[PDB]
């Protein structure tokens, strides 16, 4: 699969991409002179625990077309942008490794977190490798990159091979966490990328990131081996944790460049774990969110506060008996049936465990549009739409240009199980249906 | 309201009629020289019951209009069928008063008892009045009928009033069972018809009903007063019990010609009564159809003949708890998960009292249309199309002409309350998705 | 004539309902169990007076269809809203009597006085005839309303005789105030009904009419009668106008329920001086706003003051000699000619009586369009929409479409009497021109 993302004389500039899984999108992008391939491991992870996983091959590597243009990071990050835009991915985790972490950055830092949830830097660039006088934490001068670019454009192939040896720490883990056979893929994709490519790469190394972190905005995961040859921890990832203190920070024991591999299991480990906490914070403000709909149709008083409380107790994760709960609804007296049958729905759906109880009469009552075949035709025309939505305000944006007849009649569709949806989707649908009756009071 | 249903000359023919209530249709024809309103006190009871109760003016009298033509009973029953026609009524009762007793017949004989249900003979001509050589058993020669007319056109007015006296045995019951308001309200009547119909109309008293009474096909009640002076009861009722012992016979003693006012109460509970009993034999009709549909769907095996014997037990009005059976239903092997579904749908529905349980998850899964947009926006379309229409055979066939997808979602759909049919209609429903899977076996 | 308000099965509903005369529209809603046809005297008064008068037929009365259903006062509203909505009346007055001020109270609570100018209760209900503990002041218990029912269903015929004693007051006012001829009109009346609506109806006379009477927006007028036999005075007509302090309140010696009739003179006066004093004070609000247009046009100075002074002065009612004001207006400085032709418009449109003066040389050459063919064309064009037009707005809203040459020319053609519209309208095409004329200002 590919995406077009430029123009270069007679053909087209394509990035090979890769769409896996389902879930919260996790984008990777990967290091000189690899491609989306060497994610593998981190994927696989990724996948069996519920993520959308996006990977892509950066221009001049893998399978991607092999111009001779754009080897800069204003280029890379205008691609990273189209490959978004076109996806159209919404509250979505950048992870960058080695040359990754770049785009990152300079992503984030032009085209804003609009769209990003977290970050990810992994073996990280940042802030600056080039030693000069104003940058005295750089790691080498200007003549140590100028001598790669010399030793690549020699002889490439053979280039690779004393690469590697470097970035996976072969004198320590060859035959013990690297096999000799996973050494050779590793040369075959560097191989098999552009020759072009290879020789301008290493001159984008030397970027300066230090004007883009401090626009870093959301939640940040920094990592990073000690043992690391090829990105020396001292001169990266140390002083980058220096210019941004709040990003959560971890250091793996003895860990080469290429620890994607080597140490794949702390990688996942620390990986993982940023993304649950991550996944926890996009969980708490799509219910607090939810809640402020749901408290916005109900009159004011002593039973609102019960509401909101009972919603916070089930929102937080304390199993509530959803039985006591719906007859506790059902017997209230003010609150109107079309408003309990909402707050029947809501409870029902975000309830840990329903416990095998069956649906609710007076619910059913409530969400069934008054027994109108137009308001269900209605319900069924959105209820298609909703199935093609991911997301929570994709739903409700939707949901808002039908009646509010119709609406009720499509959560009863959905709350009958006629239909099915996703979770967040369903939320837009009631939180919608609760925008839709809040403003004719 | 108007039925049109001939032409004269440059004016169109017209009945007045009445429609009310709602269910099982119930049609009046009232006698000389009244009109659809002298049944009033037979309609509420009729009304109260739940019966569908038509009313209408026989041509030349009340508020029909007042021709000079077509004044015999082979147009008095082209007239009633075209009544019966426009409306499209199914499954009727036919109940005629004095000379509505002759439509009746001869409605019956010419034009078959496809429409018909049931029939009922109050106050008859039959079976026919007229005094010859091989009608000894007639009332009166031909001279005497020859008299009326003379004395009708003479003075209608007047003779009305020497009429209503035989007509209600007022020398018996003026102030007692009919009141002296009552008897002016009922000449008003008589003198707001038609002059010549009321002159044409004792010529048809003496038809010749003999041929027509073999052709009584349904069920029938005869009911005629002892003390009727203006049609004796030894003339009419007992000899056309003679030519029809099939027929249920009732005798109200010491009862007038005009018994519909003055002997109400022994009228309606006979007449109720002959009602109830020809609407547990066209329920349990609609039952058994029901049952054999029903059937056609299941294999063959020990397991049809406890379905079949529940069915019968729940048909005939034997209190079975629904929680049980829908419990037995949803445990049994072999069954398919669509077919005991079906059954749910059909016991719940048919079962006397359904005691407040709540709707069964394994109904809802069943029938639901497999959660398909398409099946459900033609499910809507076909519920439109069932609330308009009253029978069970008028249902059937439009949900005939969907697929076995979209019935199964229309079921869930009624199944969840989301909307609301008839009974008889929503047999037709399942019926018809009994035969749309038994088909494709 | 007649006018569909539902349906019952396969008949439509229709209302009997007459309309005649001309000028600010009068219903009238007739009591039980009469038509409107028993408003026959009040009528004739209202013709002669210069008001246009609507009748109609409550469902199951009079020449109106009798159906079986919606017997009661949020129906019985909806009729009257229909009618209302149907022929599109604007400013108009609700008289009821008897079981028809239940229908002005609910119509004017339920769907606001939008249309409607003013009200008159005669013989009320209101507010809340049953006797329980919440309302003391109630005329009969649950027990006395359950009596009549049945006394009717019983007999109805001969009901209404028993009626209509009480109702007229018989036993008083036999052979004097009303004819033994006038009450077996009232009877036939009665009997005409229908037979169901006949017993319905009682069952609606003990609404709570309570939450009603507060929303009653405009001016009204409470009539009753001290000798009602009917609807005790003490119980209704005196406890409504202590919930209702601003309705104007007349109490009719010695006067019964049928108190239209027999007291037709106490009952006519009483009613046009009401209708005479809110026609008065809605024309009043017609003269204002016409006043505040007319001055929008005027320089600011002491011609103002006196210009003003006398079209209150002509308002108000008070007699001025048309030719001398016109002489006044053609000889005053400042004024441009256009001016005071719009005012001399104005002046012998208001003013009481012309006095058989001819029109004036300067008002027609100010009033001419200067003489173009164009403005005159489309002057025709705007005279033809203003002949439709029954409203002020109306008319002005349509007359602001057009060109101020036009509108003077329109005007000068109604002022040279080629064309005649209704006063309203004309204000509406005057005040249409004061605006086009102060908006170029």
């Amino acid at each position: 699969p590919f995406i077009t993302v430029g123009q270069e004389n007679s053909t087209s500039i394509d990035l090979y991409y890769e769409d896996h899984g389902t879930g919260t999108p996790v984008v990777l992008i990967h290091g000189f002179p690899l491609s989306g391939h060497s994610w593998e491991r981190q994927s696989a992870a990724l996948l069996d625990a519920g993520a959308r996983v996006i990977t892509y091959d950066r221009r001049g590597f893998g399978q991607s077309s092999q111009p001779t243009t754009g080897y800069d990071y204003d280029t890379f990050a205008a691609d990273l942008n189209t490959v978004l835009e076109t996806l159209d991915l919404q509250d979505a985790v950048l992870v960058g490794f080695s040359m990754g972490t770049g785009e990152v950055a300079r992503y984030v830092s032009s085209y804003g977190t609009a769209r990003i949830a977290a970050v990810a830097f992994l073996a990280s660039l940042e802030p600056f490798l080039l030693k000069t006088d104003d940058n005295p934490d750089g790691a080498a001068p200007q003549e140590f990159f100028d001598g790669i670019v010399a030793a690549v454009k020699a002889d490439r192939y053979a280039f690779y091979t004393g690469f590697f040896n470097d970035f996976y720490n072969l004198d320590e883990n060859l035959g013990t966490r690297i096999s000799e056979e996973a050494v050779r893929n590793s040369w075959n994709t560097a191989a098999s990328g552009g020759f072009f490519a290879a020789a301008a790469a290493p001159t984008t190394w030397y970027t300066d990131f230090r004007a883009d972190i401090p626009r870093i905005d959301v939640p940040a995961l920094i990592l990073h081996g000690t043992g690391d040859r090829t990105l020396p921890i001292e001169n990266t990832a140390r002083v980058f944790h220096k210019a941004l203190p709040s990003a959560e920070y971890v250091e793996v024991e003895g860990a080469p460049h290429g620890l994607l591999w080597t140490h794949a299991e702390e990688v996942n480990t620390a990986l993982l774990a940023f993304l649950a906490k991550a996944q926890e914070a996009q969980k708490q403000k799509l219910l607090t969110e939810v809640e402020t709909y749901v408290l916005s149709i109900i009159p004011s008083g002593p039973l609102k506060a019960e509401i909101a409380q009972r919603l916070e107790d089930v929102f937080a994760g304390k199993n509530t008996d959803l039985e006591v709960l719906m007859e506790w609804l059902k017997t209230r007296p003010i609150l109107s049936p079309l408003t309990k049958g909402i707050l029947g729905f809501v409870f029902t759906l975000t309830v840990p465990s329903e416990r095998g109880l069956q649906r609710r009469r007076f619910v059913q009552n409530a969400l069934n549009g008054n027994g109108d075949p137009n308001n269900m035709d209605k319900a069924v025309k959105l209820y298609r739409k909703l199935k093609r939505e991911i997301t929570f305000h994709g739903a409700k944006e939707i949901s808002l240009s039908y009646s509010a007849g119709a609406l009720a009649s499509c959560m009863g569709l959905i709350y009958n199980r006629m239909g099915a949806v996703t979770t967040e989707v369903a939320f837009g649908l009631v939180c919608a249906t609760c925008e839709q009756i809040a403003d004719s009071q």
